[PDB]
């Protein structure tokens, strides 16, 4: 015992697998659930200082298998884990769901055999995911292993017998390997005889067993703990498209605990704490050379957060704790329930402060959360407070996150003007290599920044069930060499495909300094998805398929200004200068540029509105608003009457209210809906009327 | 007319599209479909060289939308089309189908408005392939263009006036743009009052209209381009995953018409025709600087092929149209048709030839399609000459393709054993920059040979609905610094997702000279998809999760071997030599090796069978087509009595096997079937028999 004379019993005494895994640099995994305690008490106290709260806010129930291999919830010492994976169900109020909301912690256990999953862990991961799963409730690894469990039969290391060539010269050769009878003999004592494959042949004196196959009595050897490993990385690959999925890394994660955090998608990675497939040693003695010093060369988060596979890092194991609960904090608290309203102070109902100017650099961050400034508080079009940036380690050139909408939280994707400097570091195993510079234009998608976008609208859509909002800004995509060889056209194509699969409220809005050209234009437009998207642009946004450059450099050619020089009488009057081409290629430049506007899009019907950003934040809040009302009721009448399309379902719904709503009044037909609910249910029940063949 | 005396009508002279056409190096339009009755016969010939084919054999109907905007067939001269877009419908018997499959060809006119999309061409584009996906049947584009239309309002250039600053001194700047009195009248005048958008404010003398914004009579000038752009991006995202998808490029693609071949994801690129998003004069125009000579050098062959955007090649059109036919070869002829059984003169019943040995050097080719040798045609694992492999240009460390066992059609993937020396060019843009040697060993998936794997699943799934093998042999990915942040873990976990979405029954192989270790494995495992994927271990292959150097590093320590050289009687007699480490290390290797035998595997439960390669051929010949029955009946009971699991349907149908058919027999299972699939369709009929609420 160790410390003495503590006020308080010495917790890493009473159980030493707790400070075992202390040694190791990580949370000890039955002490995980007071840190989920501990953050959510956090969340309660920056959302209302003055909340009272008890214990009996926060429940976790560890999750164990029962002697039918089913899932119950007991109550017990730490440390009695038999498997080296543990789970907890924990049921909290919050203050999105201040009846509470549920969710699995899975974990593993880095002092059981290392944190190794054998086919018993594996199993179990898969039984906990499937739980989650069925319920509909997020599912959170803990990820801290040395990858699948190895070993050989140890039971043969001390029977084997190796047939030399030459006895008393062992230098050149054995031919096999065998057993004595009383190898043999030994094997059947123990009822290990399964545990190798023999072939008898008595060679001159005596009867040698040939060793085939060595299968050993000990599971969790080899191919059965990668049979364990493919299922568990099916199971997480099933689960991304179902609920709520997010990893967080703690100690290392290793080979299945690298891919399982990837194919969970969303990850926070401790630092310091890495992320590998084979560690430096290994690949360093396999290469002979010492090419690697550290794990963290191959899957830090240098590595994985400047990659996108990390979403995040977090400064110790609480941090990426609340980080997970901040991040759920925007997510339904079961699939297909409802996204969850969270209004704060910053109220729908103000204009927006923070607005861009040509003249001016600034950071895209302000239009979505705003900006401090001397004179105090610029609000940006989103709550204060709300933007919760996610993949920021990665494809800077967007930026994407979670905010708040009058209360309303949805993904966000915005477009950074700035031009990145991305420095990628030196491989070192090549001794020619050095670091490198790629410097990534502002408005213009590269193929890190397109994969990023597609990433994030697939992340909104599959768990988070999130509707969107992105701040189209680009000029088009990278159409270089280098761009067009590194794939830019597949990144760009995921981004339509993204898309086509969103099943929540889509809003595309140019902003104020904002354009879209080209093949920026075709991969947003909402005929993409129209059943979930729509376009706005703002009053001062520019659009169309070419930048005036680019117009006047096909259809305002040098001949076609020479004509619009009989606007000059000093040029007029020569026929039967030439130094007004500075200004009559900026007139020209012009006269493309008017084409390229609000206006035009509103006239050719490829927009819904045109818009005014100090007005958008009341414009969008009552839309969505409106648009999630109607959603919810396109879903009842689609759970019910059966066989129609979107167009018929929504004129249906909409040929109930009555004939004075006007129908494209957002706030009004929001309001209605919200009066009557429960007739309209009502109605909905009546309809359920169906001899439908 | 020109040039006269010619023995037959000149076709470039009574159309002179097809010289405008063919003067910018591609195929006139109308004469596409003569090219695919051209391929059509000359599949017929390499089948059966002595076939009586007569041109009934081949129907072409050009499909135009009638008043209504319904597709309609009809029969009319070539270039009367009055949109720059154009489809045929094909009715072409087959070896395959030689009763008949239909096809449609849509396909840009590069003579009209030089291919240009506007919204008219888009829509019809759109209607086509809603057509097809609507009949099931596959969509080939034909994509010659450039990009979206663009414009100016023309009838605007001569009326406007600048309102200058100072009149005499132009230099100094203007205010806006106005139309007078008589621009507006003539407007007026034209019924083109709608084409700007005007504030009237008399500034000293007159009435100045001012243009606020440039609208334009003309249809086609800019953004709703990129709305038809985006229409026809999802639907072409939404075709891929619905029909067989094929593009042949055969002249420029630019912009959307670049998106849209990588949209249907198969691709044939017709030499020194590029799939450009900007081109090189516009790149160049915008960097100042003239980087870039050639369209060639952003996406000819050199990028797109060697990217894996363009799965092939082809030297002219007609080569690459006798590619689309042959690709087509292996696909059902509209969605959810079986598969197309071809049974040549290789059949089934064969043994395999071709051996690999871990002494020699080996193209897995060989394995696949066999081998020419002095002594002869050594046979591979499939039918001779049935190999069509695509992707061929990209990530050349996994092969990928179609062939045929037996007559059936399958997508199969193999591991190219040879190290890869992958010579990246050098960036014109980058004066700094040379070109660059990557070196990929065999037997590792890299970033580049994990998208290929994952790609290839993905496209044997969606509309070639293919059952697949792969021929699994990798030693895991490559976990060094450049390929961990290069991404390995993202696109290693799109095989996964890859097959989970697989439709058709998966055979995994390990083949004799073969390995499958630790990250490679869980990637493939049958469990993640048990419903469709099987796994097989030749005789001869290893499987564990580390290899034996590795799994000796950490069971068989330095330490375990001096216990071990108690086998010896000169170091055994030395208590109260050690220069046989070279030899006693060997023997820790071999004693690590006798547990990676598919003897340990089927003792394990990881694999269905081990196997006998030269007998491999006829296993998996009545293997699969026994999968392709029970598929068959799981989906009748599927489409009938509704509610239970795969394994309750397998069950239903295995138990209307006579008691005598051994379930384990593939052929005699098969054989069952076959003779009684019109009984079981009564059978079927009579389960129709459901009230079931
Ligand atoms: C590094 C980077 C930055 C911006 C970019 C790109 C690359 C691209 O490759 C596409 C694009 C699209 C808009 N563009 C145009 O519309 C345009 C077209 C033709 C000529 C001119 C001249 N200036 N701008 C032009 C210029 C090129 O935007
Ligand atoms: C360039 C390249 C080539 C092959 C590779 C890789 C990289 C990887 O990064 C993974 C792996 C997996 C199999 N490996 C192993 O199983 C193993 C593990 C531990 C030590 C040793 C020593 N040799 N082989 C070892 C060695 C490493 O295969």
């Amino acid at each position: 015992l160790r410390p003495i004379a503590t006020p308080y019993p010495v917790k890493e005494w009473l159980q030493p697998k707790r400070y075992k895994a202390h040694l190791m640099g990580t949370t000890y995994v039955y002490d995980f659930p007071e840190l989920f305690r501990q953050a959510s008490s956090s969340q309660w106290k920056n959302f209302s200082a003055d909340v009272k709260l008890t214990d009996d806010f926060f429940i976790s129930n560890e999750l164990i298998e029962d002697e039918n291999g089913e899932l119950t919830e007991v109550e017990r010492e730490p440390g009695a884990n038999a498997i080296g994976m543990v789970a907890f169900k924990i049921t909290v109020k919050t203050p999105e769901y201040p009846r509470g909301r549920q969710f699995v912690v899975v974990a593993n256990d880095i002092t059981f055999k290392i944190g190794s999953f054998g086919p018993q862990e594996d199993e179990f991961f898969n039984k906990v995911t499937e739980y989650a799963r069925k319920r509909g409730i997020p599912r959170i690894y803990l990820a801290a292993n040395s990858g699948a469990r190895i070993g050989m039969a140890e039971e043969i290391v001390p029977l084997f017998q190796v047939a030399w060539n030459d006895a008393a010269n062992p230098d050149k050769g054995f031919q096999y390997l065998y057993l004595t009878s009383e190898g043999m003999e030994t094997l059947k004592k123990f009822d290990k005889e399964n545990s190798v494959l023999t072939e008898r042949t008595v060679i001159n004196g005596e009867e040698r067993f040939v060793i085939k196959t060595i299968i050993g009595s000990e599971d969790g050897l080899g191919v059965e703990c990668l049979r364990g490993s493919g299922l568990i990385a099916g199971a997480t690959s099933r689960a991304y498209h179902d609920i709520f999925t997010i990893t967080l890394v703690t100690c290392r994660s290793v080979g299945i605990g690298a891919y399982l955090v990837r194919l969970g998608q969303r990850a926070i990675q401790v630092e310091g704490q890495p992320i590998i497939l084979t560690g430096a040693p290994a690949i360093n003695k396999m290469l002979g050379r010492e090419v690697y010093t550290s794990n963290l060369q191959l899957g830090g988060t240098q590595i994985m957060y400047n990659n996108g596979v990390s979403h995040l890092t977090a400064v110790d194991d609480l941090a990426g704790v609340e980080k997970i609960v901040e991040w759920m904090s925007y997510v339904p608290a079961k699939r297909n329930m409802p996204v969850p309203i969270l209004e704060t102070k910053d109220t729908w109902d103000r204009p927006v402060d923070f607005t861009p100017t040509n003249d001016e650099t600034y950071d895209v961050r302000w239009m979505i959360e705003g900006r401090e400034t001397e004179s105090g508080f610029e609000y940006g079009l989103f709550d204060k407070g709300s933007f919760f940036e996610t993949l920021s380690g990665w494809a800077k050139g967007v930026v994407v996150g979670r905010a708040r909408l009058g209360g309303i939280p949805l993904g966000v994707i915005g477009v950074e003007t700035r031009t990145v400097e991305n420095l990628i570091p030196a491989d070192p195993a090549n001794p020619n290599s050095a670091e490198t510079l790629i410097q990534e234009p502002g408005q213009v998608w590269h193929p890190n920044s397109a994969f990023k976008t597609a990433q994030a609208i697939n992340d909104f859509n599959n768990g988070e069930q999130l509707p969107m909002m992105i701040l189209a800004n680009w000029r088009g995509f990278s159409g270089g060499q280098r761009d067009m060889f590194n794939e830019v056209l597949k990144y760009g194509s995921f981004i339509v495909d993204a898309l086509v699969d969103y099943k929540q409220p889509i809003i595309i809005y140019i902003p104020p300094t904002g354009e879209l050209r080209g093949g920026s234009w075709v991969v947003v437009d909402p005929t993409i998805n129209a059943d979930q998207m729509e376009m706005y642009a703002d009053v001062n946004a520019r659009a169309g398929v070419l930048e005036p450059q680019g117009m006047v450099g096909i259809k305002f050619r040098r001949e076609k200004l020479l004509d619009t020089m009989n606007r000059l009488d000093d040029k007029y009057r020569e026929l039967r200068e030439r130094e007004l081409l500075p200004i009559y290629g900026q007139i020209s430049l012009q006269f493309a540029d008017l084409h390229d506007r609000s206006s035009r899009m509103v006239a050719k019907g490829v927009i819904s509105k045109e818009l005014e950003w100090t007005e958008a934040r009341r414009f969008f809040f009552w839309r969505l608003r409106r648009r999630l009302n109607e959603e919810y009721l396109i879903k009842r009448l689609s759970h019910q009457v059966g066989e129609a399309s979107r167009l018929e379902k929504i004129a249906r719904i909409r040929s109930w209210y009555p004939a004075s709503v006007d129908h494209e009044d957002d706030r009004q037909v929001a309001t209605w809906i919200e009066e009557n609910y429960k007739t309209l249910d009502d109605k909905l029940k009546g309809l359920k009327l169906e001899s439908f063949a």
